[PDB]
């Protein structure tokens, strides 16, 4: 199976999963929108009304397509959709991770000039450590994010749902970043438990903080916001863009094809996998990747790839 789409399934998976691409008529919201041409890039499927087609519904004048993704690891209800993480891709070229140098798949590809790749395990740890060490980067109109681990310019992540990889608890803290930052500069602490989130003012010398008007019954550590513990916090936290240059050089992500049936040269349209044979005696519609004739599986798994 060739998966070009990856989503974050909030439930029941609570992880990054291969996604199924779907389209419907934006007017009647039925799966009857036949595309004049297929999507060739992420903008085609993420930007409203980018693409046009024909609705096959009886009395619907619909022209515009509406794309959405669903987790493919299990049955999903009609409106059980998931957010697409376009920075994540199959590691078909077997690029090594910029941090651990392991060959993993899928990987996250930063938008930096070098297009450094990083495995999801390492990206998870990267986000977790920056979150705990309060080292997220503030962008005025976007919020809080992180650039490439190599600190490359113009690599700041714009689709903030990528930080869902923090895990559900840590992601909740990430959503409180501005508020917690204000409480911290004040010499205070923010209760880590989602249902509470009370602002607390502990003793400046005390490291244990009790959520005690009305708080909750939770004693936690001031430095790692975890349930209070003896001695040192996690070694990854008290350990505070130093990247191995050779590992970073390795970790970089770097037109027609004959019709499978009649072998006439067919032109590819951008990253779209849908190929349409021009030969009037053939006119095969086929997948650039699979070499088979076009079908719903190729549509859902890899309508396009970039
Ligand atoms: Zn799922
Ligand atoms: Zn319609
Ligand atoms: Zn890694
Ligand atoms: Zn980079
Ligand atoms: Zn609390
Ligand atoms: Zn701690
Ligand atoms: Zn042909
Ligand atoms: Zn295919």
């Amino acid at each position: 199976i060739y998966n070009s789409f990856y989503v974050y399934c909030k439930g029941p998976c609570q992880r990054v999963q291969p996604g199924k691409l779907r389209v419907q008529c934006s007017t009647c919201r039925q799966a009857t929108l036949t595309l004049t041409q297929g999507p060739s890039c992420w903008d085609d499927v993420l930007i409203p009304n980018r693409m046009s087609g024909e609705c096959q519904s009886p009395h619907c004048p619909g022209t515009s397509a509406e794309f959405f993704f669903k987790c493919g690891a299990h049955p999903t209800s009609d409106k059980e959709t998931s957010v697409a993480l376009h920075l994540i891709a199959t590691n078909s070229r077997n690029i090594t991770c910029i941090t651990c140098t392991d060959v993993r798949s899928p990987v996250l590809v930063f938008q930096c000039n070098s297009r450094h790749v990083i495995c999801l395990d390492c990206f998870h740890l990267y986000c977790v450590t920056r979150l705990n060490d309060r080292q997220f980067v503030h962008d005025p109109q976007l919020g809080y994010s992180l650039p490439c681990v190599a600190g490359c310019p113009n690599s700041l992540i714009k689709e903030l749902h990528h930080f869902r990889i923090l895990g559900e608890e840590q992601y909740n803290r990430y959503q409180q970043y501005a508020a917690e930052e204000c409480v911290l500069q004040m010499g205070g602490v923010l209760c880590p438990r989602p249902g509470c989130g009370a602002g607390l003012l502990p003793e400046p010398d005390q490291r244990k903080v009790t959520c005690e008007g009305l708080g909750c019954g939770f004693a936690f550590c001031r430095e790692c916001k975890e349930a209070y513990h003896e001695g040192e916090c996690s070694a990854v936290f008290e350990a505070s863009y130093r990247v191995d240059e050779r590992a970073a050089e390795q970790a970089r992500w770097e037109t027609t094809k004959p019709c499978p049936r009649c072998h006439v040269p067919v032109e590819k349209n951008g990253g779209c996998m849908h190929m349409k044979c021009p030969q009037p005696q053939c006119r095969l519609e086929w997948c650039w990747n699979c070499g088979c004739e076009w079908n719903r599986v190729c549509m859902g798994d890899h309508w396009f790839d970039v």
